[PDB]
């Protein structure tokens, strides 16, 4: 009958090393929050959310600010919230580089502020769904639905869903005088993936297919992209992972482009509250935009090449 | 001899359907604190208080910044708080529309960064006032006065003040190139409440008279302002309310002018840290510009037409 | 082998009266942090620091993010702290006006989001180091080195650095249409203190001498500058501080320019956690700038003449 009050955090701080670039140091995304939770009963529980950023640059701000009830139909989730998309995620086991191939918020970059989300786990087959209120235009148009399933040491996961940006940006012509070129555009996507534990192993494999459509105009571009990953617990408080991720994008001009990113790490942790990483990546070719999970970095539409990347990592947690 | 630190809050949600719009979800106006209070003597005590907000949507930021002294002669509070005037406010007991008819903010809304603020209680016959430092021109003049009293059953009180901006936006023409007009503008008012409790029921009723004359120009604009309303705790942990609000605006110019606003709604509270709200509101016709102190929501100078509102609320309180 | 968690403040306000101006209240540079420290072993400790802001002013942002580590052969501080420089200081003991005269943050505004610090301490001999990464020309090159040692009574420092801003703002013209002239600057300074204690009396004198040369340019500034200042313990809770602060500046094009800075002033405190203070300054003549490390203020690049300043102080600790 009465409840949880978690006050948590990370104080993340990089040292990185990118191609053609100087170092960097500073925090990476440091953040601080609270996690209240209540049952009422055993058909009943709420839940209040605000998590803040501690990063070393601009003004902070909220992150992540929800309202949850749990129910014998399940939990509904409210406000500022992380996509539905990115909860699930799919086989990438880094904290700087790669994600790539995972294709879910090329719009989004993992958010919208104003959505619904659904969650409703069972005998382990699960159900996670969420809807974005585009708040008239102010908003991206997103749905989504995902449904997973556990037998016993293989982990399996499908779904996809849809977003819209009426007004995304594509380019830049600046003449002189610095204007961009905007556009309302739709993702449209689908995944499926599978993971296998092995004791200290871990093998994981996402595929993930897209299509970008623009109104008022002709162009289209397919994205069809494979993750595959794993991690290896070898000494006590040791973890290797690495992941190869392909993608490749034809476009409906005739116009086809690809994208390779390769990463092997390290996470060593004293505690569980004090953990150090240090990681390589290798780039090449073409991203449409993407996500790490891990670093909570953005990478904007780019094409790279000769792509060399090491990111020694700090955090502590509590 | 000692003190007491009080580190509180809330969390609210919102659900709002407002007349043309499309469905919002988000927070409302999330805000966190901290009150340190510590009395020395009979005729000492100290106040530290620092209140700042966790809304969803922009840069978090500090929304009263205090240092309060009691004595015998009366406490002064000093720095960044709300005015005065919304201390005391008048009678509306909504969480969402209405407020208009109390018109001490139509410039201010209801804050001054930079104010000195004086109370005074008795054998309950109180007086507050506050003067805001123009610190050069970066902020608004202010100065405010009210006195109340209760009699056992009926509780009154009146007063109002002086508030001037010297750049004031009063409205807008671009011409292809976006420019707003500014204008010196004096905001001068005046109230008067009564409020009577018959157990469960509390009726309410207030009048606001206000006068915006604009200096180096004709222009002079008679506000003249009926708030009355009410509460009525019919169930266990069940409040409603409801309040009729009409409001007059002559110009010197001949040009008469009016806006209705009505609401009714109730709250429900699961417990006094859990709450809930239902609120309607029906407007037709002209603000100057008001505040609603139950929501935080800033409506600037409109006219509405076959206005519907409805607002589902829930808060988390700390 | 255990660690300690310090949550720690201060809710500044001051009320202010500058040569020439109106009447300001508000905060003063209020903030709140966490450090928190772990001993590992004894050649091993861990530190993790967040201060941010509680100004009544803009958004709240971070103010210092840190990762710690101390060792045998000593503590290397990584991340967005203030200059190494800043934390040496010199003989300045106001808390409003004064700072003058000491030369090493012109361009820095003492600080460095994006830094590795080192310190050493001995049978006291101490040695202070820093290094600022440009992260591209986002930032400003930095690096500085310190050196001190006390003997019994006598407390002295010597040492210095180069910082350097590509794109610094020298000016402005508008035109009718607002553009500033950037220039690429470096400040190079150095600096010797010598501190005396005396039971209830301190004096205190720095000598900083700097130059600022531009590259693609010929222009150069040899500044030259000599504070001298003391406090005195009076009653039991009461301490009097003064200084006389005087800079000159040649500059290469014949150009010779100075400055005078006169405090005096009173540290009351109620309690360690409660303190006041009153605080006179005259200043005439030319600053390059400077910042007050007691008030957080900057003061740009400026010429003042016939310059009296009152600040009256009230914080409180935690
Ligand atoms: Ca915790
Ligand atoms: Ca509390
Ligand atoms: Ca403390």
């Amino acid at each position: 009958d009465a409840g949880t009050v978690d006050f948590y955090g990370q104080l993340r701080t990089e040292l990185k090393f990118l191609e053609d670039k100087d170092p960097t140091i500073g925090s990476g995304s440091s953040r601080a929050g609270v996690d209240a939770n209540y049952t009422v009963n055993d058909s009943l529980a709420l839940q209040g959310k605000v998590e803040f950023a501690l990063k070393d640059s601009g003004d902070m701000y909220v992150r992540n600010h929800i309202l949850g009830v749990k129910t014998n139909f399940g939990k509904f989730s409210f406000g500022k919230q992380w996509t539905t998309s990115d909860d699930v995620y799919g086989a990438d086991y880094s904290y700087f580089f790669g994600g790539t191939g995972l294709r879910y918020g090329t719009l989004s970059d993992a958010l919208h502020d104003s959505q619904v989300k659904y969650v409703y786990e069972a005998d382990s087959f699960w159900v996670k769904a969420g809807y974005g209120f585009p708040e008239d235009n102010a908003k991206q148009e997103l749905a989504e639905l995902y449904v997973g399933a556990t037998f016993g040491d293989l982990a399996v996961h499908a779904g996809g869903g849809q977003n819209r940006d009426k007004a995304f940006k594509v380019g830049s012509n600046t003449v002189g005088t610095t204007t961009d070129i905007k556009a309302d555009v739709t993702n449209s996507y689908f995944e499926v993936t599978g993971e296998y534990t092995i004791g200290d192993a871990l093998i994981g494999v996402t595929y993930y297919n897209a299509e970008l459509d623009v109104e008022n105009n002709p162009l289209v571009i397919d994205e069809d992209a494979i993750s595959v990953a794993g991690t290896y617990k070898v000494a006590d408080k040791t973890k290797l992972y690495a992941g190869y991720e392909y993608v490749m994008q034809e476009a409906n001009t005739g116009a086809d482009e690809d994208g390779t990113l390769v990463y092997l790490g390290v996470e060593y942790k004293f505690a569980s509250w004090a953990r150090v990483y240090a990681e390589y990546g290798y780039g090449d070719g073409t991203t449409l935009g993407y996500t790490n999970k891990g670093s909570d970095a953005e990478v904007k539409a780019t094409k790279v090449d000769s792509a060399n990347n090491f990111g020694i990592g700090a955090r502590y947690y509590w």
